[PDB]
């Protein structure tokens, strides 16, 4: 069958025919009226809106939130909600809780949009603007595809957006999908860099009992993302959190049974200090980013330094953990532990 | 030294004195002229903003957010800032994550608020209302008290503006400060309950190795600050999760050593398949509610049929059990695993 | 049948219910004209006078005084009384003494208002106000709860006045309530240690021929009831003493069978020197406090700084020492030594 | 020292980079004007011809043909060919063959493109359309990779054509470009099964004697170059045929002794009875496909259901069985049986 592997080493090409399709995609939607936009997904979906949200909202002239779609109430559309554009992300295309958040929002008037990684996608048959996240099929429980090419989308919708009311030129417009490319550019270097250091921290990796990721708060959504992922086939306990927040509690759970990854974007000065506190305590902490200290444990790996599109590439490592170390751990990481377990609730 | 226990005894007592001080307390915020309230802390004061906001934007006829500190950003002050209220939590009074979200706020010509747990808090200084959280000290590591005073705080700010703005009548807002006495005098027979629940199930927790707590959207601050205050005192993963988000994913890594914490509000009908399901992979399945069914591992407790004021009864047992079980794992729950961590970082 | 640690352990809960009704019990005493608070009662009763009476002249804008019963007579009242509330204190409700005084004070023209611990008081029938101490009952000769519990409704009394008439602000009355509250959340944790001190010191205890207790005057009230309350249990002399007022001639009879407690409330800096003197008396000396020398004979205890509201931990230790150690010595301490003595002597004549 | 299998994996790499390049590559040719399009080359790019050539038919409005060099002479030209397009292919880039039919086209008035997987190409000399299929070099006599992307950059000269012109909208050209990426990713997935099922029939291949391979016609191509690879590489009779040719007197030569692969596309209700009937005179019977039976000898792989989009994967266990079992009967399948063969018989002359 396909492995997580598979999906990952094809990401740059359906990234950039994403980018080549964007004018035909976005050219009704970027004519609407719009005020307010609301990005809703369950899980790996959600994570995409919390990821790219800081990017719309620096982008655009209009707010831009996220939301789980439990938190979607008659209370969310109070106001005015004629010119609020509801984004309802689903890569199968069919979660009810998604689905539901998406039909409270059109009974109260909203303007709907779907990104599902399908065609005829349950969520389209609600939505004004079907804007199908054109990734091909995942036939993988841990998706990783899907979720850059829809943070992608995400994106493009602002870009396709900002050009259209006059917030960018479009030579800026063009500047950032330039960006764009340049980070889908390293993704195979950042790949090969990966297996590498998954290789030389096989032993620990394989051992692993229970794992927390650090991240900055301008990759929050890939760290809850790279988090989620790691749970699933790894199937043990795996949290995500921001630095300043960790520091909140966090390190009174740690010990020497703990495996702690930390996203260094380089923004955070008290990193080492972070590295060396937890390496006090346990052997496995690894540190990811373009200016880590190397040794065995570290991957240090030339990320973009643009703080948005860094997206694109800071998680491959971790999302190649959980393609090959499961198989090491007696698991196929793209099949889950109960095929039945939805079918059951 | 004065015990997690201490302090959730003397809640209801804060809480009473805290209603009988709104008038005085609120009496200058209630004046000013909001188109929008921001909530804004870490960890446990984060925590407060999640689980009230639902109740304020159902409340109040603005919008009503939170958002953690390392979220808020310039992007976040783009449009009309001077009727924009910031509200900084933080029961210490002196968490720089919050005090620098406050600055940026205060920078940018928002009105700012404070809700600390002490007189001349740090973020007082840069606040145009001080909204102390007049619960008295807690010298304590894992807050219980203050959580309950602040959410509550938080309420009658709600409640406060409500009444002066004309949105609610002077007898509504008796009424609703009659429910919450309600559920303040709901909170010892809860207390009690749990105790005698902690003590059937005393060696099963003591056992604990990883806990999950799932929750209705309803109670999902509650939720995460059940976890966080188990994280800190049992010493081992913890996470909190929407009953509905747990289904995306999250029963991949339940196994025989999972311990599971269900609080159902009875709005969600397909718990019992979920206990079901669960306890065909564990045997640490615990449910707390008020229907749940009553065996040794179940804790039925008549919590306050009100889907925001049941806030104040529902993560009392789990409070519990960070004040009483630590202590049967060579732990104190109240002092830090590292007294020096924060001066280290 | 509850003990006296019985009785202890209720104070907080029982302490935090008399504050949730106090704008209920005083909303009409607080509406009074007054120029002048007498505080009368016997044994107990008058140290809860002693001890709140500085908190309340400090408080409010009228005298406060303090007095024993007998104290009372016709020349107390010699000029306009019209503005003078008697406030008669007596746990059980029924002192003569208590009575008699009240009953003199509103026939010169006071106000009368009682604190019985009890509902249907004999004292609150020539009462204007029945200012209820609501610590349920104590069936203990040797009263703990109400003691902390009078003192509380004393304090209240004085805070609803000053807040009603303006002295204090709605946000200082709260904060003073929330103050008093911190104090109550440390009980539990005071008793706890107190507890652990006792069997540390469990031998000189259960030895203890004579009892001397020394205190700043800011506990000169917890003093004499510390001193009384381990008179009427151990049986043995007990006296209670300011600390100057010992150094004017009580270190004459000190002796190596001397057992002496040092209430240490930080405000002292001749207490060091004290204890040095005294340890080369007797081997007795155990001193109490936030900042005492580490020694098995002390016990460290983090009471707030506030000179006022220590009173609601201070005396903690020695009221578990009267709960504890006779059980070792022959006593039941909740139970007097002559059932029948006030029978035997008779009652006073009842105004 | 790259084999059949390296070129075989780096196929789904250059596929891709061929897919996001397509728009630089075809952005001339796709601007001219057209009423027919040839495509002619020699053995595989003959056969590239042969499987797409039903795809181009059906995507395009105008008439689409393949045919090889030797049929390609002056009567094929009698009329206004000026917008005839002639697409030469050749993946060495100097087969004389091709070059030569590409020669009298143009003499015609025929527009000339050329398809070699080399820079720099014989053909490229006369072509007006350079469309150089960028798959890297192919050191093997047994090409794999070439053939595949020769398949593609003919499909992808399809769509750039159908879009400009306007036969299809730019979303579906979008949505096409997604399914060619669909069935190449499912190209790994289909080599590791492949593999699995050669090591599982490993006896009975290395034993080889005589194959004839049996295919549908939406592959009828790939059915074609999966023989003459077979036949390169096991050097032993191999021929392929559509399944209903096979009916056609085909089945009088099975014996014991020959090999049958049957490509099942489960468009052919009949398989199962041709299976069972040849079964009868065979034990070398294996069939590949989405759907077949539960037997080692044969290979279910989960293929589109595309007729068109399949040519991507199913001749994949075909080739791999080249790049394998030919090193257990003694040979490198990559080293032709007389590398000086087409010296000794000369070529053909260049026109």
């Amino acid at each position: 069958g396909m492995t997580i592997q598979d999906y990952m080493l094809e990401t740059p090409v359906r990234m950039r025919e994403i980018i080549s399709n964007a004018d035909s995609l976005f050219n009704e939607v970027k004519r609407t009226n719009l005020k307010k936009i609301i990005i809703t997904g369950s899980g790996t979906s959600y994570h995409s809106g919390v990821q790219v949200q800081p990017y719309l909202q620096n982008l655009l002239d209009i707010d831009v939130v996220k939301m789980y779609p439990f938190m979607i109430t008659e209370d969310t559309f109070k106001f005015d909600n004629e010119n609020t554009l509801v984004v309802g992300v689903s890569q199968g295309g069919s979660s009810y809780s998604t689905y539901n958040a998406m039909k409270l929002a059109e009974d109260k008037g909203c303007k709907i949009a779907s990104m599902a990684g399908c065609k005829n996608a349950l969520i389209d048959e609600i939505s004004d603007y079907i804007l199908t996240v054109n990734c091909g099929e995942e036939k993988s429980g841990a998706k990783t595809k899907g979720y850059y090419c829809t943070k992608l989308n995400l994106m493009l919708l602002g870009l396709q957006i900002a050009r259209e009311k006059g917030i960018i030129s479009s030579e800026k417009y063009n500047e950032e999908i330039n960006k764009i490319l340049d980070a889908i550019n390293r993704f195979e270097a950042v790949y090969k860099l990966s297996k590498q250091w998954i290789e030389r921290n096989k032993e620990k990796l394989v051992n692993s009992k229970e794992i927390r990721i650090i991240g900055h708060s301008d990759i929050y959504g890939d760290t809850l993302e790279a988090a989620l992922k790691l749970l699933e086939t790894m199937r043990i306990p795996v949290t995500g959190y921001e630095f300043e927040e960790f520091i909140h509690g966090i390190y009174n759970a740690i010990n020497s049974d703990s495996t702690i990854f930390i996203l260094d974007t380089g923004k955070e000065p008290r990193v080492t200090k972070m590295i060396d506190v937890l390496s006090g305590w346990t052997e496995n902490v690894f540190a990811i980013g373009r200016d880590v200290t190397e040794n065995d444990k570290n991957l240090k790996i030339d990320i973009t330094d643009n703080p948005y599109y860094q997206t694109f590439n800071f998680i491959v490592p971790i999302q190649l953990i959980c393609g090959e170390i499961p198989t090491l751990r007696g698991v196929d990481p793209s099949v889950p532990k109960d095929t039945r377990f939805h079918m059951k609730l």
